[PDB]
C-alpha cells in the first residue's frame, strides 16, 4: 500500500463518520450522536452566540424540541470537503454545508454554512471533539 | 510525572505556540507567521466570504498591505481558552479573542471573535494546519 | 446556405432552451433529466453562490414546489442570443420575465438573466452548465 | 488513462487562459484584453443592469477610466474551477473569484463572484465569446 | 369648412375618447374589447415589465386572465391634464397622469399615481394603440 | 414586397440616426443643436419632474445651463433594443433603452438604466421630437 | 370701530360653524349634506391626491361610497388654533389644525395631525367650499 | 355672459401674474418687495413650520436675512396647473404646484415638488397675500 | 423648624397621595372620579396630542369611551423618584417617572415609561389638576 | 379697583414677559441672569437628561460653558400659543410651543418644535422658575 | 491549600444557589422566589428601562403573567461563573446565561444576557440583595 | 446612633465611588489601579457580552483616550442606592449621565446604569466587581 492510496483512504474514513453525523442529526437520533460525539465535545456556533458550550448539554435541547419533532423534508450537501490527517489517531474536516428546506409559511430555502469537526480516534471509534459553525 | 500535570503541559505548549502566532501577526512578521503555519493551511474566514482558502496565499495580502504597515495600538485578550489534547503529535485550541484598536476616525474599539486552530506537531515543531475564525 | 444554416442551429438551440423551461415549469423531473447532462454544473441564487452538481440540487425543488403547484406562471424569454461554438456545442444567453401569482393573493414579476451552455452527445442536445442572476 | 491525461491537458488550457484574462484586467492592458476576447463577445455582469450587452464596447469605458489609472494593490483568488470541455474547439469554465482590494476609506476589503466564460477555438488560438458574471 | 383650430380639438377629442374606452376595458377585465383596441404588435415600457420592453398583448393576457376580469372591488380612474399631439392624419399620441383610487389587501382605501404615454395609429379607419408608456411606484 | 420592406427599414433608421443625434446633443450641452431637434411645443415625462408633464424646452434649459456644457467628466451611453413605430409618412416612434456609464462624486464609475420613448413628427422635411417618456431610478 | 369689531367675530364665527358643520358631514358619510356645503368647483390638495390638484367632488365621491358612510367606528375630531380671515362681504378663509382620534386596525386608539385651509364663499345667502388644502 | 368671461379671464389673470411676483421676489431674497406684496396679517401653513400655523411676515424675516438674499445659485421655478377661483370683485384664491430645479450641497442639480394655495384680497387698489399653505 | 419640615413633609405626601389616585382613576377607566380631580380647564402636552396643547377633557374622553373602561388586561403602574415643589398654601407640583408593565396584542408582556409633570391648585378645599405634561417613546 | 378680569390679564403677561426673559438669557448664554430668573432648586425633565429629572442648575451649566456663549450663529425662537394658569398671588404656570429656527452645521436653516412647561414662584417679589419640562424630537 | 479548599467550597456555596434562584424564576415559584431575594432586593435590568427598580414588587408582573402560566420548554446554560467571596457573609457573582427556548413563530431562539447577583447571608440564610441583567 | 452608622459608611462608598469616577475621567491611571482590585472583573459594552479582567482591559482606554483629552465632560450620578453588606463589604447601584462633547462639534449626553461591588482590604475599599450597561 503507497502512502497516497493509505492516506486518500484514512480521508474517506472521515468523510463517511462526518456524513453519518449528519444523518444522525437530520434524524433526530440522538442516541447515534452521542455515540459518535466525545463527552467532552465543544462547540463554537451561531447558536451559541459567540460563546464556546459543552455541546451534548447544548445540543440536548435541539433534539427534544425540533430535529426528532420533524418530518419537514431536508436535503444536505457537502460541498468542497477538506480533510488533514495528523496521525494516525487524529485528523480535521472543513467543509460548506448547503441545506435545502422548507419554511414555516411553506416556501423552499437554501441555508450555508462553514463547517469544521476535529476527530479523535479512541478505541477504535472516531469521535468528534470539537466542531465550529459559523453561517 | 502523572497525566494530569503531563496533560496541563501540553495545554500549555499549545497555549504559547498559540499566542506567539498571534503576536506574529499583530506586528506583520509573515516570516514568523510562515514558519509557525503548515504550508498546507486551509482557513474559514470572514475574509474569506463563506469560502475554504489555502491560508499562506490569501494572508499574504493582510501581511504586504496592512499588518506590517501599522503601528497604531491594538492589544489581544484570548478569553476561556479551550484545549483538545489528541495523541502525542496533535492538538486543537478553541478560544475567544477581544481585539481593542483605534479606529480611522480615532476612536477606540473592540471586536470579538471566536477561534479554532488545528495543531501538528512535525520534525519536533508545532504547526498550524486549520484555522476556523467567526465574528 | 452558410447564413441559411447557422439560422436553423441557433433556433434548435432556442427550441430546445424552450422545452427545458417548459419542463421546470410543469414540474416533469423526469424531461428535464432527459435535457440535462449528468454532470450538468450551476450557479444560481439558490445555490448561495456556490456551484453545485444540479441534478442532485434541482431534485428538492421538483419533490417539493414545480409538481405540487397549481398556480399559473407565464415565462417571457426576451432578447435571446445564441453562439455557435462548433458543429456539436452551443450557448444561450436570455433574460426571462416569470410573472406569478403570490402568498397574498397578488401578481408580480420576476426578471433573471441566464446563460445556457450546451453539448450535442449521439444525437441529443443536453444541457451542461447553467448561469442564473437574480 | 490516457483519454483521461488528455483531458486534464486540455481543461488546464482553459484554466491558464481564464488566468490570462484575469491579469489583463487587473493591468488594465486592453490590447490584451481584446486578443483574448471574441469580437462579438456578450456579457451579462452587475454593471450591465440585468441586460445583455456586447463586452467589447461596454468594457472599453472600465479600461480607459478606471483599471488602466490604478497602482492599488489587488490580489485574485480563483475557487473550485470546474471546466467543461464540450468538443475540440469549445471549452466552458465556471469559477469563484475572490478579490481582495484596498477601499477609499482606506480599509482593505474582499469581494465574490461567480463567473462563466465560454471559450471557442479559432484559428488555433482560445476566444472568449461569452461571460456571466454575479455577485455584490 | 370649419376653423382649423375645431378641426385640432375634434380630434385631440377623437383621442382622449378612446383612450378612456382602452381605459374601461382594462378595468373590466375585457380582453376582447382590449385586443381590438391594441395593435398586434403593440410594445410597452411598463413596472410590471421589470425596464424591459415587452409585446404587450402576450405580457397582458396574464393580468385579464387572473386579476382584472375576477375583480369585484370597486376603482375610480381619474385621468389629470392629458396633452394630446395631433401628427398627422392618421397619427397621434397622448400623455396624461392616471390616479387610481382602490381598495386594499388590509381592507382600507389608496390612491396610486402612474404617468402614460399611449401612441396611436389608425389604420383602415380604427384607432389602435401602437406603444405604451408607464410610470409610477 | 421586396422593395417595401427595404423601405420600411430606411425609415426606421432614420429615426435611429436621429434619436442618436439628439443624444450626442444632450450629452455635448449643445442646446441649439437640441432646440432645432426637439419641437418647441415638446412635452416631457420625466423622473426629474416628479411625475408631472412638463413643456420640455423650459424644464431642460436648466440642466443646460448649469451641468450638461460645464462637463468635461467621460459617458459612455449604449442604446439597447430599440424598436420602431413607422406611423405614416410623416409619424413615428421610438423605444429603447438606455445605459450610461459615467463616473461619479466619490471618484468611481457606475452605471444607469432608463427605458425611453420618442415620438417623432416630420414638419417641412427635418423629425422633430414632440414628446419624451423616460423611466428609471 | 366698535361696532365693526363685534360685525368681525360675528362672521368669523360663521365662518367656525360652517366649517364644523362640513366635518360632521365628513364624518357621519353624509354626502348629501357634503355636496349642499361645497362648490361643484370645489378644488382640493389632499395627502390622497398625491401632490396632484383634483376635482374635489368626483374624487371624494370613493371616500364616501367605501369607507365614511359604513363606519360605525368612534372618532373624535378637535380643531386647535382656527384662524379666519374675512375677505370682505361674499369671502372668507379658514386655516385650523385637525387633530383626529380614532380606533385602528389591530385594535388600538391613535391620533393624526392634519394641518387644513378651507376657502369660502356666500353665493345666493349661503356659504360653499370652494377650495381646500390639507396637508399631513 | 360673453362680456363676463372675458372679465372672469382677465381676473384670473391678474392674479397668476402677482402670484409669480411674489415668487420673483421669494427668489430674489427682495423682503421689502414681499412685504409690499404680503398682507401684515399673514398666516402660513407650510412644511418649515412643522405643522403650526405661523404669522407669515415675522417667521419669513429668518430665510431672506440668511439664505434668500446672499444667494447667487441658479434656481428654475416652474408653476404647473394654475387653477384660480374669483371669490367676489375684492378676493381670490389661488391653487398651484410649483417644481423647482436648482444645485445642491453636492453640487448636483435636483428638483423639488410642492403644492400650493394663496389667498389674496385687493386692500385699496392693491393686491394682498392673507394666507399661504403649502405641502411637499 | 422641627414643627416646620414636618409640616412641608405632610403637603408633599398629600400631592402624592392624590397624584396616585388620579392614576388609580386612569387605570380603572373610572371617568367620573377623573373629572372631581382634574380642573375643567385642564390643558395637557402629552404623545397623543402631537405636540399640541389641548384642552385635556375633551381630549381625554376618548381614550375613557373607547379603552380605559374596556379593559380587562393587567397593568402594574411604578412611579419612581417623585418630587413634589410646594408653592404655597394653595399650590403644588409634581415630577415623576411612570413605568407601566402591560400586556401587549402578540400576547408579551412589556414596560413602557414616561415622564410626567402634573400641576395642582386647590380650590375649595379640594386639590385639583390644572397643567399636565407627558413626555415619552 | 381693576375688573377681576383686567387682573387676571395683568398676572397673566406677567409671566409671559418673565418666560421671555429667561429664554432671552438662555440665547444669549447668560448664565447670571439665567440664575437670577431660576430657583436654585429647579428640576427639569428634558430630552437631553434622557427620561430623568435632573437639578437644572448644574445640569446646564455644561450648555452655557460649551455652547450657548460662545455661539455668534443666529436665531429666531417663536413661541406659540402660550397658556398660563395662575394659581394664586404667588404661583403660576405656563404651557407654551417654541419654534427655533436655526443654522445647521452642514450650512442650511431649519426649525425645531418643542414643547414646554415652566412652573413659577414669587420669592421675595420675584418670580423664579421652580420647574421645568421639555418634550421634543 | 485548606485556605483555598474553604474558599472553593464558599465559591459552590454561592453557585448552588443562584442556581437555585434560577430555577424558581423558570418555574415562576414566587414564594421560593421570595425565600433567596432580600425584601429590600434592587434591580437594574431591561425591562426596568435604565432605571433602578425594587425588584420584588416590580418582578411580581411576570410571575402572575408569563413564568406560572408557561408549559414552553426552556434550557438555562450558566457560562464562566465567577465568584468574589467578600467576607463570611458577603459575595458576589457574575456569569453569562444562555436560554433556549421556543418561539411564538415556532422556532427555538437563545438569548444571552450577562447577570451580577450579589449576596448577603442574614440568619444563616443567603439571600440576594441586588441584580444587574445587560443583554438584547 | 444605629441608622447614623449605616447612613455614614453608605456616605463613605459614594465618596469613593466619586473618586473613582474622578480617576478614569482625568485619565489618572495610578489612582484608578489604587482604588480597584487588581482582581476586578467587569461586565461593560466595550467588553461585548463578556465578562474581563478589568485591570488588563482598561488599560487601553487610558493609554489611547482618557489622558490624551482636554475635552470638557460633566458627570452626573443620579439616585445612588447602597447596600452595606457587612463591615467589609458594600455594594453601589447608580445611573450616570455624562454630558460631553462629540465629534461634529455638538454636545452630548449618554446614560449607562452601573453596579460596583467594594470589599475593604487592610483599612482602603477597593472595587471588586463592576457592571454597566448601556
Amino acid at each position: 500500500m503507497t502512502e497516497d492510496e493509505d492516506l486518500k483512504v484514512r480521508k474517506q474514513e472521515i468523510i463517511k463518520i462526518t456524513e453519518q453525523l449528519i444523518e444522525a442529526i437530520n434524524n433526530g437520533d440522538f442516541e447515534a450522536y452521542t455515540k459518535i460525539c466525545d463527552p467532552g465535545l465543544t462547540s463554537f456556533e451561531p447558536e451559541a452566540l459567540g460563546n464556546l458550550v459543552e455541546g451534548m448539554d447544548f445540543h440536548k435541547f435541539y433534539f427534544e424540541n425540533l430535529l426528532s419533532k420533524n418530518s419537514k423534508p431536508i436535503h444536505t450537501t457537502i460541498l468542497n470537503p477538506h480533510v488533514h490527517v495528523i496521525g494516525e489517531d487524529a485528523a480535521c474536516i472543513a467543509y460548506i454545508r448547503l441545506t435545502q428546506y422548507i419554511d414555516g409559511q411553506g416556501r423552499p430555502r437554501t441555508s450555508q454554512s462553514e463547517e469544521t469537526r476535529v476527530w479523535h480516534r479512541r478505541d477504535g471509534k472516531w469521535l468528534n471533539v470539537h466542531y465550529h459553525c459559523s453561517g
